[PDB]
């Protein structure tokens, strides 16, 4: 009735989590460090010890909350992160290339897309989204209600995720306009929206009314933007304008032509960071959860602030919008009252964003030799096969495995977001060593046994994670319950093995789509990669990111290593 009928997130047994943790990490640390971690974990998990006390506190939390990890996970994964949102945090979804002969063709697309957003939001708010089922077991639908009603406020040390006549904000030439999408309570038609967008484009070209590019401030580090926003709110005009953005449905960004070839890689860059201030980088407001981009040259997609929802729900929404597209007072410019103080903040923010633009090493690589159909003919799940290929790619290029992240949905449970699948398994290590160590001369028949055992272990970890039995959320909650007892964390969580374990040098996810769109994001540590893939029946799309500052990583070398690994795995499956 009022209460969810879904199960609550399970609390795994303490000794199960501690044993999985040590087994996860043994091959990723030195023998001496492992020996010390074994003793730390034994003391933490001893009968009558601290771990048992924290586990009892966690079972009490599970009883008193809908979801015992929600608050800790939201803060740990998103709100505590100080990095600027572009590239480091906010993923982008790139739509098919569009062809816009005239400005009017760009605006008709934007009007059609806005109409689709209004229609989808009406379905959402009437609770008419058919409940998703696993692969079926019903799934939590609460992420859908965060697509349009969320705003991420910056804080000095921790951000705040806020839930809220309806309006969109249109960004054009770094200027922001309120576009009301109802008049006389009747939703604006696609034709009315077109008429309004034309007025906006005319107003935005006016030099005598041009305001400073305040959106650039949202692209900065979170504490930097917290400081600049605090300067802004000293003025009531700015407060009014910030309130309008905080309460909009979404942004629609009418970007300027990019001036570069519209390859998939280049369209993805424009969606990730707008190409910086000199291009479209200030035509943005990164705190708002959805920024649809409809560029004059046909580059279209959506930039996502992903603190309120994960990738499956986002793609369900965007696929619905795109498929739906197949079937009067003037807008109000938001005013700003700036100072030389704010001008200094703008210059700083432009410089910092340019460092992100220049630092990103990004490639879209389409593997075209095979995809899901071939993989399923090997009695393998496509996801597990591709995760083992990524381990082999990393090992053959960098000669070690590293802590690897892969999102696993826990939407089977109330308020469920994700837990981590740790794909750098002991079985993956045995396989990649056998493949790469030519001196060992392991027979191909044995390499194939090791391959299938690595895929089996990957599949098992995935089942463990999606059923709430993996370890990362459990350890996070024990850690934060310990911090509530005493600000000095116990040795368990100060141990260098634990800190290492959560620096995801390879950060991955599978985002399958049914249309030509694709998803991408940056790495999460300076010496890391981001790898987001889209498996299709006969192809697999890989979006690979890394940072040019890190001499070890290279996105083009990693994409080549992925190709070589998929070909090696094909050859082993063809003996
Ligand atoms: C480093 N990283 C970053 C993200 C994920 C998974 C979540 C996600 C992936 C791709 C698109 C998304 C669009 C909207 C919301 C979440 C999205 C995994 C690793
Ligand atoms: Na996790
Ligand atoms: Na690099």
């Amino acid at each position: 009735s009022e209460e969810s009928g879904l199960p609550k997130l399970p609390v795994p047994p303490l000794q199960q989590t501690l044993a999985t943790y040590l087994q996860c990490m043994r091959h990723l640390v030195s023998e001496e460090q492992f020996r010390k971690s074994q003793a730390i974990v034994q003391q933490f998990g001893a009968p009558g010890g601290l771990g048992e006390t924290l586990q009892q506190k966690l079972l009490e939390r599970q009883e008193k909350t809908a979801n015992w990890v929600s608050e800790y996970w939201l803060n740990d994964m998103y709100l505590n992160n100080r990095l600027a949102l572009p590239v480091n945090s906010s993923p982008a979804v790139i739509f098919a290339r569009q062809h816009f002969p005239g400005t009017d063709d760009q605006l008709r697309f934007a009007a059609s897309l806005i109409s689709g957003v209004l229609s989808y939001k009406a379905l959402l708010d009437s609770h008419s989204i058919p409940t998703d089922c696993a692969k079926g077991q019903p799934l939590c639908m609460k992420q859908y209600y965060g697509l349009f009603s969320s705003y991420r406020l910056p804080g000095h040390t921790q951000d705040t995720l806020v839930a809220q006549p309806e309006h969109v904000i249109v960004a054009c030439c770094n200027q922001f306009f309120v576009l009301d999408v109802v008049i006389n309570f009747r939703r604006l038609s696609e034709g009315d929206l077109f008429t309004q967008l034309r007025k906006i484009v005319k107003m935005a070209s006016n030099a005598a009314a041009r305001l400073p590019p305040i959106g650039l401030l949202t692209s900065d580090g979170r504490s930097e933007w917290a400081e600049a926003r605090t300067v802004l709110v000293k003025d009531s005009t700015n407060r009014d304008s910030l309130d309008m953005i905080e309460r909009c449905i979404c942004l629609v960004c009418l970007d300027a032509p990019g001036g570069v070839e519209l390859s998939d890689t280049h369209r993805a860059l424009q969606l990730l960071h707008g190409g910086g201030y000199s291009k479209n980088g200030a035509n943005r407001w990164y705190d708002k959860s959805l920024q649809f981009v409809v560029g004059r040259d046909g580059t279209c997609g959506v930039v996502c602030e992903h603190s309120p929802f994960d990738g499956i729900v986002l793609v369900q929404c965007t696929e619905h919008l795109l498929k739906h597209m197949t079937q009067l007072p003037a807008p109000r410019r938001l005013r700003w009252k700036c100072s030389p103080e704010i001008q200094g903040h703008l210059a700083s923010s432009a410089e910092k964003l340019q460092r992100i633009v220049k630092n990103l090493d990004f490639i879209v690589y389409k593997f075209d030799n095979y995809g899901k159909t071939f993989i399923k003919k090997q009695k393998c799940s496509p996801d597990a096969f591709i995760q083992v290929a990524l381990q082999l790619a990393f090992y053959r290029l960098h000669r070690r495995l590293v802590p690897t992240y892969e999102s696993a949905s826990i939407r089977r449970f109330q308020e469920g977001r994700v837990d981590n699948i740790r794909s750098a398994t002991p079985e993956a290590l045995a396989f990649v060593r056998a493949v790469t160590d030519h001196k060992a001369a392991v027979p191909a028949s044995e390499k194939l046994l090791l391959l299938k055992d690595a895929i089996r272990a990957q599949t098992a970890y995935t089942v463990m994670a999606i059923t709430g039995m993996a370890i990362d959320n459990h350890l996070l909650a024990l850690r934060e319950l310990a911090r509530a007892m005493c600000a000095a964390l116990p040795e368990m969580f100060m141990d260098e093995t634990y800190l290492m374990s959560n620096r995801f040098v390879l950060s991955t996810s599978q985002v399958p789509t049914t249309t030509e769109m694709f998803c991408c994001y940056g790495p999460v540590v300076p010496n890391g990669y981001g790898a987001c893939y889209n498996p299709q029946p006969e192809t697999i799309l890989f979006c690979i990111s890394s940072f040019h500052s890190c001499a070890a990583t290279s996105s083009s070398k990693f994409a080549k290593a992925v190709e070589e690994s998929l070909i090696d795995m094909r050859d082993l499956c063809s003996l």
